[PDB]
């Protein structure tokens, strides 16, 4: 539905990523998106502007334009935003919070002081929506209609994986797929360094490592097999791969990724307990 | 709209790599499965049973593969290659392009073996990986002494149908083995561990596996489609004070980057050993 | 015709006065600095510089329009008690002390005269060679010309930009303490040069030149520091081998640890003040 | 500045170093971009597009660069140097000053190759770094057997226009490689990490990169302009009980200093290996 009007409160990386993805998917026209920022001097705002997205310094204007309204500002700004534009949330609005940690309860508490049944959806998505390969989960609020969940899923499915979850899973999702791309970019940078150390040109090492990661991830998604089984299938006895896997194990490679997911999840919980 | 009507492909070996390439080529539409033949000394393999269902011609005799094939993939373990080349060396004809996929095995050693039977064998050395099974492989190749200009181009067209493919100098292939050859196993290990992390924080295992794999897929795709440095893309994910930068700190504190450097180095060095102790 | 004063005549006051006068934005004789111990080395160097000196904080307040507070943070309250009754309409109070909040300064000064004009800044010692890194936050009653004047004064001795006050403790961890990280790194790099056979004097020069040149490349490039690192390291080469050993020691994480530890200690100290 | 009046400069190799030096030299006003020639086997590189846009003459034939040049910089990987010396060695004339920038490659090895062509090749070995592109390089050079006295003076004046430059005995050069040759990469790693630290504590990435870069620049300039020991300047920054000494403790607990010593040693040792891998 290109007839949908979409707003973003916040014109940062995620607003840009989602707007880019939605327009590339054909589901929205760029000029049917409006975004607001208190800082119009950002680079993301210039890219949004170049895309044809409407830009304004007035959050109220984004709200009035919008049918689906994404909250795409830092968690600690969300209560101030709700104070500011709570009076302007209408019954027709679906309010979609993308802020890490921020609970449906806290949003509904603010918005309920104005109209009684604000339709609220909480989502955790990630920057690969920009190439329509995002990972998105969402939870529906108290007054979100069944059609609202399905509309949400349809829209976010256009830019990658999307599924409904209970809200108590979202902080963990944040630690896994929300922060996940950054772990991968770190990994890809390091793998390229290892390629370069062993004699590959940087450009080729970056390409090969990224292609290797894309292909393996795709294999797993399209396989009913355990990742341990796919790992077994790669490594011939006495061979190069199993030697590399040993040195990963000796440094506690697996545990570092578990540490990461946990640290991001826990911090996400602190961002909310800091608020409440 | 690529298709090789004249080309008969054979695999010496019917294991994981031969399966992956034949599945990729057939899914790409570039080869009919019935125009592919694979040989193996063990017809009781699951990969062998899977190639059957695809329609691949199977035989226990490597000489049959060679007689049926124009493009000949050596998909056996490196230490088996010399015995293979001794076995079928007298069956190599002018028409054959021998594509070795064995890790570490040099063009020099293959040409020396085959040249004892017939001069000017056309040899191509290849490092590819298992994601060719989903047409997202990463493949490099190096052309031998007697490989014609059309030979490498033909191999690039074919291997491009199942993922990234480019020509390299042969002395890069051991390093590519360490990076993209072994790379999928690094990723499978990472995805298992990330799923463990998701489970620890309360996600169901199936969802954690799906989300972690989607995250890696999307990130890798972002980088392939971006002109930006992976550090710059990393910067765009992490909000100041946020969850991501906290998690990045704990990766750094464990030397995460150095473990991946360590791995590429270890695989490449083992690959060089596999050769150096062959010859 | 601007009069600048310094409460405290230690390392930071000398650094700023030296930078300001080397910059040509202030005459040394228009600068006054007060100290409870006129026998510090920093006092002699300010004297030799042409700065006016005194042991009366009240004389400095009376002398100047722009008043820098360059004492240790636990002294700021006792300085504000001592001179709060002498702050005039004309005064801009610029606190350089780590952690001390605009709120707490305005509260002490407001007991004597309403609407004190207060600026909080975080700078560092390289202002002495006019390559400092300075941020500042404007107080409740700072006029708009106060901040712009502040940025003009401090841009003459390095980078200067306005920040929200809640960023300043982090800046302290990064560019406030940063020169000490860099001096530690330079000492160690020189040790590495000496171990590999270089004379100490040459190793210190080359290591310092390397860090300066790389810093300037980054400041002047639109590119990411990762991308500039890629450009240094040829495949299989010496640099990528050295980067591996830094990575195996968690080099990056130690620098993150440092910025965090300094920021957290800055927050800790202010909460002890509260 | 009579050295540079009508002096022509050539680059064998058009990679990062050739661009940085060419950009540095032009920005200093010592050479017009049109008086600089560069050769590269692959003109498909980015630096070759950047250089071409500078008004710099490119060519794929190193013999063209040799013919067009007085001072000839060898800016190719160390394993290529003896291959280049064989290619253009008969074209090296008495007028040429051959300035090798390849890490590890010894004056002796270059002179031995070129001495078979003409008896007294003028050879200078150089270790510089990428900040010559903003005229803040760190350069050392050693003069060869047949370099005339003006050659070393000419070399010093040229490289002084893009940063620090001093003559050294050649046996120090591998160590300088480990320190200031590789050093900017250490700084870029450090700056990326400091910026991550700033982001973790709530700073926007852009501001954190700028603040971290300015802190390093200011501290380096401070040390260069001070007669004081680095530890004394460190002491001046740290207030008792304060934030800086707390941060320095955590650096010390991770062996921060030993990592930098490790780095200089590792690069120096790798440089020595790249020399001995040649001869
Ligand atoms: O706080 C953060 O870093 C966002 C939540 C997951 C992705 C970014
Ligand atoms: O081998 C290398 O990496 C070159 C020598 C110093 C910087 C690059």
């Amino acid at each position: 539905f290109q007839s949908m009007s979409v707003g973003f409160i916040g014109a940062g990386q995620l607003a840009f990523a989602l707007a880019k993805g939605f327009t590339a998917a054909g589901v929205l026209a760029a000029h049917k998106i409006m975004a607001s920022s208190p800082d119009m001097d950002l680079a993301t705002v210039s890219a949004l502007r170049k895309m044809g997205v409407k830009l304004t310094p007035h959050n109220k204007e984004t709200v009035q334009h919008s049918d689906v309204l994404f909250l795409a500002v830092k968690p600690h700004i969300i209560p101030f935003i709700l104070d500011e534009i709570g009076a302007d949330i209408e019954d027709r609005h679906i309010v979609v919070s993308c802020a890490a940690g921020v609970t449906i309860s806290s949003i509904e508490k603010k918005l309920s002081a104005f109209r009684p049944a604000p339709r609220v959806i909480r989502c955790m998505t990630n920057t690969p929506v920009v190439v329509r390969e995002g990972a998105t989960v969402y939870a529906t609020g108290t007054h979100a209609q069944v059609e609202d969940g399905r509309l949400m899923e349809q829209l976010l499915s256009s830019v990658g994986f999307c599924t409904e979850v209970e809200e108590d899973l979202i902080d963990a999702v944040t630690g896994l797929s929300g922060s996940g791309p950054a772990y991968a970019f770190t990994a890809l940078d390091a793998l390229a360094d290892g390629g370069v150390k062993m004699g590959l040109p940087r450009r080729l090492a970056v390409r090969l490592g990224a292609q290797a990661l894309l292909g393996a991830a795709k294999m797993l998604l399209h396989s009913e097999q355990h990742p341990g089984q796919l790992k077994d299938n790669v490594s011939s006895p006495g061979g190069a791969t199993i030697h590399a896997l040993h040195v990963l194990e000796s440094g506690g490679f697996r545990s570092l990724l578990i540490n990461a997911v946990e640290a991001s999840c826990i911090r996400t919980r602190e961002l909310q307990s800091m608020a409440d």
